[PDB]
RNA sequence: ACAUAGCAUAUCAGAAGGCACACCCGGAGAACUGAAACAUCUUAGUACCCGGAGGAAGAGAAAGAAAAUUCGAUUCCCUUA
RNA sequence: UACAAGUAGUCAGAGCCCGUUAAUGGGUGAUGGCGUGCCUUUUGUAGAAUGAACCGGCGAGUUACGAUUUGAUGCAAGGUUAAGCAGUAAAUGUGGAGCCGUAGCGAAAGCGAGUCUGAAUAGGGCGUUUAGUAUUUGGUCGUAGACCCGAAACCAGGUGAUCUACCCUUGGUCAGGUUGAAGUUCAGGACUGAAUGGAGGACCGAACCGACUUACGUUGAAAAGUGAGCGGAUGAACUGAGGGUAGCGGAGAAAUUCCAAUCGAACCUGGAGAUAGCUGGUUCUCUCCGAAAUAGCUUUAGGGCUAGCCUCAAGUGAUGAUUAUUGGAGGUAGAGCACUGUUUGGACUUCAGACAAACUCCGAAUGCCAAUUAAUUUAACUUGGGAGUCAGAACAUGGGUGAUAAGGUCCGUGUUCGAAAGGGAAACAGCCCAGACCACCAGCUAAGGUCCCAAAAUAUAUGUUAAGUGGAAAAGGAUGUGGCGUUGUGACACUGCGCCGAAAAUGUACCGGGGCUAAACAUAUUACCGAAGCUGUGGAUUGUCCUUUGGACAAUGGUAGGAGAGCGUUCUAAGGGCGUUGAAGCAUGAUCGUAAGGACAUGUGGAGCGCUUAGAAGUGAGAAUGCCGGUGUGAGUAGCGAAAGACGGGUGAGAAUCCCGUCCACCGAUUGACUAAGGUUUCCAGAGGAAGGCUCGUCCGCUCUGGGUUAGU
RNA sequence: UAGGCCCAAGCGACUGUUUAUCAAAAACACAGGUCUCUGCUAAACCGUAAGGUGAUGUAUAGGGGCUGACGCCUGCCCGGUGCUGGAAGGUUAAGAGGAGUGGUUAGCUUCUGCGAAGCUACGAAUCGAAGCCCCAGUAAACGGCGGCCGUAACUAUAACGGUCCUAAGGUAGCGAAAUUCCUUGUCGGGUAAGUUCCGACCCGCACGAAAGGCGUAACGAUUUGGGCACUGUCUCAACGAGAGACUCGGUGAAAUCAUAGUACCUGUGAAGAUGCAGGUUACCCGCGACAGGACGGAAAGACCCCGUGGAGCUUUACUGUAGCCUGAUAUUGAAAUUGCUUUCUAACCCGCACCACUUAUCGUGGUGGGAGACAGUGUCAGGCGGGCAGUUUGACUGGGGCGGUCGCCUCCUAAAAGGUAACGGAGGCGCUCAAAGGUUCCCUCAGAAUGGUCAUUCAUAGAGUGUAAAGGCAUAAGGGAGCUUGACUGCGAGACCUACAAGUCGAGCAGGGUCGAAAGACGGACUUAGUGAUCCGGUGGUUCCGCAUGGAAGGGCCAUCGCUCAACGGAUAAAAGCUACCCCGGGGAUAACAGGCUUAUCUCCCCCAAGAGUUCACAUCGACGGGGAGGUUUGGCACCUCGAUGUCGGCUCAUCGCAUCCUGGGGCUGUAGUCGGUCCCAAGGGUUGGGCUGUUCGCCCAUUAAAGCGGUACGCGAGCUGGGUUCAGAACGUCGUGAGACAGUUCGGUCCCUAUCCGUCGUGGGCGUAGGAAAUUUGAGAGGAGCUGUCCUU
RNA sequence: GUGACUAUAGCAAGGAGGUCACACCUGUUCCCAUGCCGAACACAGAAGUUAAGCUCCUUAGCGUCGAUGGUAGUCGAACUUACGUUCCGCUAGAGUAGAACGUU
């Protein structure tokens, strides 16, 4: 009477890492994805695996790109 | 054949057995155990057992130790550790 | 104290009797309220889970050496000795080999306040902290059995065949009867018949040896028997004596059967205190704090290790929390069909309508992350020493699974129990209220209630219900009844409360009981009762602020566990004392302390003990189916071991039982006579009656005191 | 005092033997049969050896394996595997051999290179037996003996055919059997009644020829069925005798025991209360008796599970071993002929003869004989070797076994941050690319409508993206083309994740470059799977070390390689099973019974009413659907009990519910009467005896007014039995290589207790009831009884 | 021309605009190019033409934004098995914006 299920992944965690309005210091990391469900704004870079890191230290904010599309924007402290 | 096995007399405080469930030196020599199982390994060359001593026993007089400008049998104690 | 329902106490309390360490006295206790032992183990025990009959004594984290951290002390870029020698088994002197430290980095060569990687201080890792060290107090860990008790087992060296298995050597026993093979002998004619013969793991059947059935016994007469029957009973029989085979072995007509009441591998001593991730137990008091039942990995799943949650010390120092505000990320509930599927009815792609955990054109409530924002509060982190936890439960809620079963099972969030007493839910860990420092015969409230049991309203205003509905349950039925609205005295939609549907087993038995027509419902007013909550008073310990070192405020449930302060016992040193005009101890007492406990007085006792201050421990017992001793209960109970005794006469302190006598009874292939093994004086006579004899005893196989065994065969 | 007999059947031929103490048998032995080894220092066995037994025997003898008198027989196959035999080959050890490399250094003389002899670290080709591969044989060696269809001179059936497979397809006999699940097979016999028995048939799940087949006179403390006799076994009990019991005198235990002033009921509770709640009942003390409760007492559950617990047994589990065979070599000599061969004598050997020690089957010595460099013995090597030994034989798990799974990736569950479980719902991975990478430029899809791959309009977007799924992408991340190797070297501020080890991202910096005119981009692929600690071994470099010194051997560092170590944090280089012969430590953390919750399933009741019932839905019946009750069955959960809660069915005794079988009272009928059907009230009483089966249920027989349904631990084992059920023996079929297991089936098999409390049944005493008595009573309350037939009359 | 901007900008319909700017338009002579095609790409250029593009003005047919009010849904609380209070407040749908704002 077995069954051929009962095997997941491994939850990896995937999300905001930073809120918006938050002082980041120049190479963390502000949000990991699978493919781009928020965009690179000013100052930040997004790597392989598409995460979202900060190139400089200052301010994270968090904004819109058109009607649909996102981005994360890191101002100068 | 010579002879040598035997055989029979004689001498000998020669030997024998015990004993300290202590010590020591050889012969032979487990297992439970630890390895969170188990076999190499460990317990352990331990327990028991057998033989020989002796008041001690064994070791002992460099075919050694070392690497300085050397020491000079063995045993044992502290360290080296 | 003989009308009463009892974890045997506790609070209140009359009545009766006494009279102390003399102080809101002691003993008893009609009666009323409350109240289901203690440990252990558990999610959870009154538990019908464990364990303890009771009393007394004994009985469980210790020591040696190392490491680590903490307190104290001594010195300080230094600290310090080890063996040895001297010394009273002592300090102590001496003994600088050795160790730690002031310098680190690298695998290393080797550099050095730097170094390694590197082509390159480029960057980066590790250093430049600039005080260590020695001894000792405590915590903890390591190696030794290492908190105590407890295996099944394994190995080595011996002791066992007097039981039982098999064999060997030499002996013995089997009442009686029945049948009638071969063989032979005769008469015949190879074979027949009659005599004879006495064969047989033959037949019947005692001893003998077994053990089929069945009853009895099962704290037995007996650790395998007795009664009645039953089988072999000249043989592969039974049996005595002397011998032999021995445990990694031996014997087996073979059953895992026997090897000294024990055998899938004997018994004894040693390794040995084997090991036990398992059960059980683990001893004095108080004060402060106070969990977990989770993640990960695991030859792992009832174990362990790191992290999460607790505790103590030091430090940093506002970094913690709830709220307001703003910003944000994210796709749930909801909803919708624009995507992917599913789908109804038409029209002929399209109108209208539906479904979705793995659909989304959309999209909350909450929760989450922030600011360096404000407001109330006072936690938070780090580095250290120490742990415990890894079996969780119910309740509400969002889901999976199951069957929109389960006091089911698995996860998110919360609460309580765990570890939490008090009030309500009748009783009832988890439900509602509420967190016990202690005393009080004071007050106010909380859930919940106010007819009586049972504290407080037979309150108040307005209505509903007649079923005892209240005070267990549906589809469906139906001129029950009230409200309200729409309708042509009839008909309707919504509704309030009721009826039927409605059957279970010891006893009413689905309000806790009486009882209720209001003491049930719906809405609103008051009053009051009601807890260990809060308040008032007094008290006790911790704290922080100094009004005035005074007060003032605050805190004080607790299991695993962490920290502190103490009591008591034996001994030791020093000091100072008591004591035959009475020590220790024991008995009684109405005494002082917050507890462990400390005094005092009187009896008993007869010769040693306190007290202060330190030191050292075989330092505290209610639990181990703990060990040893005593003593209960069961209880005057079951039993008193196969069977015929009676009377007379004695002896006697005492006679169912001892002696003598008469009668009677039982055995008689044996209950008689004799001997081997074995026992080893039990044999006889005089005396005895403490213990033994399953009762008694004047008796004895018992006790005391003297005697008894004679060999050339 | 002293045989019951007869008719049949299964097993075993017979007498015998067996589990001391739960099994006496169908088990063992057996006389007989057959296979096999053994030439005598026999084989086999004990002991390390000497030495023995075998046997003071010798192939008509000795050991071992199977079967089991007697009679008739004993069929077939040699794949595989065991055994005997053969030696062509293939393969294989020590030992022989020593081409040949490396180390060192005299010397060379370059300057890291050459290299004598030695000493030394390793070696190659060749020679090296037995074994294994290979070739045959063997079946009273181990074992094993098929399917699928069609078809008349046998109605349906299949003598006969077609096909595939192999070692070979089960012969003679027997057959629902100690073997048959279905199944109490079908038939006949026996009985009034036959799950057993007998006789047959044959769909032989799953008979069958020496683990023998079939049959058999005699024998059996064997198993089974049936008669005659006989009976207290029984209907259905009665009385008498003795012992215990009871009362008296004497003596006088024991297990047990937290303290007890120890009631019932309905509840509640760790879900089965003397002790809690609420009610109901009970004056204080005994004595005799019974056995419902104290989850009564003994025995730290023999069942179940768990110990990384033991023990015994098995095997083609792992690693070993006593032994046995085979080679080189030492003891170990000569001759011939070519290391293989053959001859000789002195080594060695003689359980050979004689002689002497010696008025000894020991031994020693001497003499002959035989054997002879072999044997035996030592060291070394290879092989066989459950004969024996030490051990391993995973976990999760709605108990365990069987089934599945175990590591990584993507979704949903997942409750809009992240994380989040189940043996919840879907899938994938253990790679692939030298261009499917980088860069630079250009380009835009899928499908329809149109016409006959092509052309155009329409076409956010439905394609493609290597590969799952999700998230993104028309900045293109999709397509095409040029150029190249950034699929770089040393690193890295900071961050996410995180128990640890790991994992992921990364600006920027230096060395070197590729593309581009340049800014710039580039440390693989649109993102996320495609992987495995350490230890050890190998290889390439190197700066390090190299035990007096110089080299080297060997290490270290850097770079790579070797793990379905897939049980994927990997226990070792190396590992399967049974126990019903079992053993210890634990658990109600976890099963079997009973209890508890649930009600899927079960029993019953109802709603709607399409219909059937001559028309008529509702006398009776009730499709498709719907809603309940109960707590008897089959289950689910796993809450109490594993320091013990004893099973099914009968016997004794009952008691309760009502969902009524009979008797009592009614309604409606498709009720003429009798007789019925279906509802309704009713629990007072009653509710049979046999056959078969362990049986309950179930069928049958003969009655009756009727032959009720349920609860009470499927009531009751301190009241009884012990037939079945799961103890140890033995056997059948089947499975297993095996030890052994059941789907099974069959024959045999120790049931302990002296009653303390409550409870019940009897029977006494103390006090009470306002003086002490005797007698007669009322009766609150409680208990008993309560059934029915058939005849005649109307 | 070139940036910002959440389609209120778009899709659409009409109608009007010529070389002074924007194209279409003329050809390969080279620069360069088509897996064929001076189609595109790009080079030399004036003619002929707004027809088309483009831009400017008008239309609310689709597209998009979208209030209010109520409802669903919940945070929390209190009786209890799903109603009652208080706050936050949707989707859908009707009223509406709307034929683009805007630098250098
Ligand atoms: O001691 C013993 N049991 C102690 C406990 C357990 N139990 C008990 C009762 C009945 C059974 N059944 C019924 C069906 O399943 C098999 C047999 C059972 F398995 C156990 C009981 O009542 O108490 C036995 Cl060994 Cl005598």
């Amino acid at each position: 009477s077995s069954t051929k299920n009962g095997r997941d992944s491994e939850s990896k965690r995937l999300g905001a890492k930073r809120a918006d309005g938050q002082f980041v210091t120049g190479g963390s990391i502000l949000y990991r994805q699978r493919g781009t469900k928020i965009y690179p704004g000013e100052n930040v870079g997004r790597g392989g695996d598409d995460t979202l890191f900060a190139k400089i230290d200052g301010v994270v904010k968090f904004e819109r790109k058109g009607r649909d599309k996102k981005q994360v924007s890191v101002y100068a402290v």
